[PDB]
């Protein structure tokens, strides 16, 4: 089931999602208003809110509160991005990024509680705290060539996967699915979210490739080449991470990754996550909605 | 009842509030706990949680969960401080370097997010949809207000101090009441208390900003009650100076002439007066609750504030 079939199938619900977003983001501040337009007018994938609407329909949801979940999930993602834009002494602006970020987060929280489900609040509550924790952990890893791939995996699970997992699972809870099904949706997101981030990290080496390297941000493929390349390569990479600003070292780094398998090794691991995701969904009744969720897993790790 | 008294009465609970706060700084990510200890161990004030603890007892609460709510309320306030300092590019706060000047903006913003989300988790753990309901609204109202004054009247200014200050006080007392299962009548009592108290608290804070962090309001030409009065009643020269300073959003170096202008019109004392009328609305709102030492303290703080 290609992306086109998936879009048409989710067309109506995504319109509901966009309506939820516009009603929550309605002005006074041109800034907040034009942001609503920029989100609903986006020509992007918007895979997070879609998982939320698909997961609910997959377990037989008939009402339309799932659109509010999709919306609040997109808000959380948008806020984490705005906060991730904040620049340190290395200098929208910090104020705008911070304040608009706060507005969107808080509004997301209000939305969560409007659903009136304590369990949903329990799951989200933890998820967003875990996301904030992962962002900080990521801050600490900047310029640190020695983090374990265990730490790295905790980072991607925390900052990316967790939101997917909660998006899927909460829709399931709202639909009053069965414990078995709920878990199946939960895992699906965690695994898909994990795949999604692995693919993203490898694509950064392939807005411009080399950003992560340039920032001294250590990701799986870079860490892999460092642990498996030649001592000369490991040293160059270690230095690039410690000092940062090594964008000009992309090619030599690419040479080192090609040589020991880093990029394919990562893609491989991504594909494995996507398959654990699709497997998790096997507990759900085979329907077009479930087909769409599977189609997104494939699209996420494809090339 | 004065501070020394209101202090021992609520000594055991506020001690719990303290432990409840510090124990939440339990992340595997050390930077969070570090920055948390740095910002929460610098005195603070704890007037927001103290109101929470007192409001609960005042309505016969006998449990230990009001401690959990006072804790998260201080965490929420803590969070706004971490973000406020980053926004204001502030370097100092109560004697030492701000968390941002010391740890960097990103760390301050992110740990602040961790802190607010933990408070929300603490709120869900309490299991009351009404608390979550009242508290989430309050925090979003504050956040909205901050986005506004990013993108010159006596009435206009009274809306700003409400959104940014009074609203969290309001919720602090109301939610503490709700948790204890108070009466619709008592609830409205605590809520008004908090609103009015918080209102008086900000008015006082603004007058204290003119000598008695000192001086930032004038430095950024913030239109505070004190400054506005001086503009309205001073001489046209002083009136022009103040007005252009607010228009410039910068009144740095203008402290002496602005003060002169204030003492001639008696702007400060006047601020102290519309403030006094706020605190009198605060204890009046408590007339609805039962006569207990806890109530006497809530009235105490109102007087202490002004």
């Amino acid at each position: 089931m290609n992306l086109e079939k998936i879009n048409e199938l989710t067309a109506q619900d995504m319109a509901g999602v966009n309506a939820a977003i516009l009603e929550q983001l309605n002005s006074d501040v041109q800034l907040i208003n034009q942001l609503g337009y920029y989100i609903v007018s986006g020509g992007g994938k918007r895979i997070r809110p879609m998982i939320a609407v698909l997961a609910a329909r997959a377990v037989g949801y008939e009402g339309n509160a799932h659109v509010t979940i999709a919306a609040l999930i997109e808000f959380i993602h948008t806020a984490t991005l705005l906060h991730d834009d904040v620049v340190d002494e290395s200098d929208f602006g910090n104020a705008a990024s911070v304040l608009v970020g706060d507005f969107i987060y808080t509004r997301a929280f209000q939305m969560m509680t409007s659903l009136g489900s304590l369990k949903v609040l329990e799951v989200m509550s933890e998820a967003v705290n875990v996301i904030a924790e992962g962002e900080v952990l990521q801050l600490m890893n900047v310029n640190d060539p020695d983090i374990t791939e265990e730490n790295y995996m905790r980072v991607i699970y925390s900052k990316t996967a967790r939101l997917f997992e909660a998006a899927a699972q909460c829709s399931g809870i709202l639909a009053g699915c069965t414990p078995e099904e709920e878990k199946g949706l939960q895992d699906y997101g965690r695994y898909l979210g994990t795949a999604f981030q692995l693919i993203d990290d490898l694509l950064d080496y392939n807005k411009n490739v080399g950003d992560d390297l340039n920032e001294g941000k250590p990701t799986l493929p870079l860490l892999h080449a460092m642990h498996h390349g030649t001592p000369e390569q490991a040293q160059m990479i270690r230095t690039a991470i410690e000092q940062g600003n090594g964008r000009h070292l992309l090619e030599p780094v690419l040479e080192a990754m090609n040589a020991c398998g880093s990029l394919e090794w990562t893609r491989q691991r991504a594909e494995e996550e996507a398959d654990k995701a699709i497997a998790a969904l096997q507990v759900l009744p085979d329907t077009p909605w479930r087909e769409a969720l599977i189609g997104l897993a494939h699209i996420a790790v494809q090339r």
